[PDB]
């Protein structure tokens, strides 16, 4: 797809058979999902944003489909207001910024 | 140009006669720069993100050059750790996500 920026770049993702809406976010190093249940063990991670820092759970090698493209990688889960797809997964799906 | 996402999409901008480095950010509704004085009047605004909300100063009709592409729009000024070029200006330079 080509996504313009007039509105937020929100796309459908699927993870654990569940469809969710998420933000394609070039200003995020990592992908951070709203609270939800994932499999396996997690490890702690702190991420910083505009208002300060939050603690999130890091899951590795997680299956996620983003607008139909499969990616397998790190997903953080925690108190984010919006599902955010970060550069770690945008790279796997071949996403670039162009002007 | 085409900007890959293996690293943060940092570019040179010019604003108020100053060169700065800023992040091309598809997940930002608004453009938010570190503390600076800009021409004209301002009004307070709260913006939210990972970690909560910060108070910023809003300036309107601000000229900016992003990678040598001119744009004009609202620019917010406050305690951000990174200069962020939001969708309000990414639209004007013809910026799109492609995969
Ligand atoms: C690891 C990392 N940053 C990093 O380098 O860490 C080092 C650091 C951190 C803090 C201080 C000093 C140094 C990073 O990738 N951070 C992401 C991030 O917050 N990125 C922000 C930019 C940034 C980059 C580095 C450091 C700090 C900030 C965004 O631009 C990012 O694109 C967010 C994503 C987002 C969208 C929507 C909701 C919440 C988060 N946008 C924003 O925060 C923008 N806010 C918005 O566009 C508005 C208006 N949002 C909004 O709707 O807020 C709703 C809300 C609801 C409830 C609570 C709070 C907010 C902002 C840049 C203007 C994160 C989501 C993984
Ligand atoms: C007018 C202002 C924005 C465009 C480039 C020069 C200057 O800093
Ligand atoms: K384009
Ligand atoms: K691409």
């Amino acid at each position: 797809p080509q996504i313009t920026l007039w509105k937020r770049p929100l796309v459908t993702i699927k993870i654990g058979g569940q469809l969710k809406e998420a933000l394609l976010d070039t200003g995020a190093d990592d992908t951070v999902l709203e609270e939800m249940n994932l499999p396996g063990r997690w490890k702690p991670k702190m991420i910083g944003g505009i208002g300060g820092f939050i603690k999130v759970r890091q899951y590795d090698q997680i299956l996620i489909e983003i607008c139909g493209h499969k990616a397998i990688g790190t997903v953080l889960v925690g108190p984010t207001p919006v599902n955010i797809i970060g550069r770690n997964l945008l790279t796997q799906i071949g996403c670039t910024l162009n002007f």
